[PDB]
């Protein structure tokens, strides 16, 4: 149970207006999480995701979210992002972010005034995974493996970041990366910690684009997505 925090995603300020009670109930499930990161489609969810909780589309815009960008950064800007996990459902595995570079595609995903289909949601989602920035763009960040995956393996990447071991000695799940305080960051179930990581921003620009946050679980068969409205100028 988790989403992304920094930039503030849609969902954060769905959160934070009082439209989402459980910022981090928003699922895609069932699905294949593990050990194949993009087998899943991602269906309803798309690259915003979609609550259950509280029947929330972070996909199209409302007047609490998706108007404009939060943030504006620049060309090539390494920046920090953060995403949020839950006390209670600290799933471990492998998350990643995403910037689609088609703005015609996340043109549809910034007017109030229409939903993206699942194929667009899709589409979108294709175009995220064109556009992942890999943790190893950043100088100096360390990329490691995930010790719930072995060598050879389609989880075996260090493009996406990855949670601590599951069931490690020290510093478990994905908990463990920011070794965090509890409420470092908001979630409504047992209280929020911070898991923190760079990235380079592509030399693609955009007054208003999105970062797709996407984190696939190991314990369960289940990914968290959410996006954040930017600007690259
Ligand atoms: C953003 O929009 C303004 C108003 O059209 C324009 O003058 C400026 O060049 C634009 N910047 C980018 C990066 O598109
Ligand atoms: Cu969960
Ligand atoms: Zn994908
Ligand atoms: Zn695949
Ligand atoms: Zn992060
Ligand atoms: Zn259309
Ligand atoms: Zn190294």
């Amino acid at each position: 149970h988790g989403y992304m925090y920094i930039p503030s995603s849609r969902t954060r300020l769905g959160h934070e207006a009082g439209i989402d009670s459980c910022p981090e109930c928003a699922i895609l499930e069932p699905v294949s999480s593990w050990p194949d990161l993009d087998a899943a489609p991602v269906g309803r969810s798309g690259p915003c995701g979609y609550n259950a909780r509280d029947s929330i589309d972070y996909n199209q815009p409302t007047t609490n979210w998706g108007s404009d960008a939060v943030q504006s950064y620049s060309p090539g800007e390494e920046i920090e992002v953060q995403w949020c996990v839950d006390h209670n459902g600290d799933h471990g595995g492998m998350f990643t972010y995403r910037i689609c570079q088609d703005q015609s595609i996340v043109d549809k995903f910034l007017d109030p005034s229409y939903l993206p289909t699942n194929d667009e949601k899709q589409a979108a989602e294709d175009c995220f995974d064109a556009g992942l920035l890999p943790c190893t763009d950043v100088s100096g960040q360390e990329c490691g493996y995930s010790a719930d995956c072995t060598e050879g393996e389609a989880c075996w990447r260090n493009d996406w970041f990855t949670c601590n071991g599951f069931e490690a000695s020290d510093r478990p799940k994905c908990q463990g990366v920011d070794n965090a305080e509890l409420n470092s960051c908001y979630t409504s179930i047992a209280g929020g910690y911070t898991v923190t990581k760079k990235v380079k921003l592509p030399e693609y620009t955009s007054n208003h684009t999105l970062i797709s946050f996407k984190w696939n679980s190991f314990q369960t068969g289940q990914i968290y997505l959410s996006c954040a409205d930017i600007a690259i100028q």
